């Protein structure tokens, strides 16, 4: 079959990339809180590495105790033992995507993992 | 030492995470290409799985020789193998998410690697 497989996702919809696109290195979710909402729940990973964009509005996350204020482009890295949970801000909702991959399992990559073609 | 790192990117502006956020299990490049531009290049992966994401505008792909219209909310798993190149519409410039992690490196996810904090 094809090395490729594809999907679209409505602007505001909530979905889990692992199973519709066939990942096998990650799991990728798209999500978005209205304002004043948030994560219910705090949670850690036993050996996953966390990759969080933030694609629009604004909101905190709070890590190991610690709040973060977040707004449209940032990025974060977040280690295994690292207690998270992501809310909205009071006056606006945040759109966020949540890339999961094993930590420490990337070796080689672009320069050292890409091959040009002739 | 903390369990997290966080950067903040213009919403225009081409970089890579990894070395920035001290990624252990993917590498995240943020690009954009103006309007009939595109990749000058093709290129496939040694090992790395790829996953495309279309943060806005409009665009194509060619993958092993097979181009897939692509816009806003498109996102794509393609595989080691696959051959690819990316370019902008003729009409509208294009940005876009790679996120470059090992094929078949992911084992436990979310409900198998989650830990909820009382
Ligand atoms: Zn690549
Ligand atoms: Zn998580």
């Amino acid at each position: 079959m094809k090395n490729y497989q594809k999907m679209s996702v409505a602007q505001d919809a909530r979905v889990e990339l692992h199973d519709s696109l066939a990942l096998t290195g990650a799991e990728v979710s798209i999500n978005h809180l209205p304002a004043g909402a948030g994560v219910p729940f705090v949670h850690s990973h036993k050996q996953n590495e966390e990759i969080y964009g933030i694609l629009s509005g604004k909101g905190f996350i709070t890590i190991d105790g610690e709040k973060i204020e977040l707004q449209a482009g940032d990025w974060l890295r977040i280690a295994p033992d690292g207690k998270r949970q992501i809310s909205a801000a009071s006056d606006s909702p945040i759109g966020f995507l949540c890339i999961q991959v094993k930590a420490g399992s990337l070796e080689g990559y672009t320069m050292t993992d890409g091959v040009v073609q002739l």
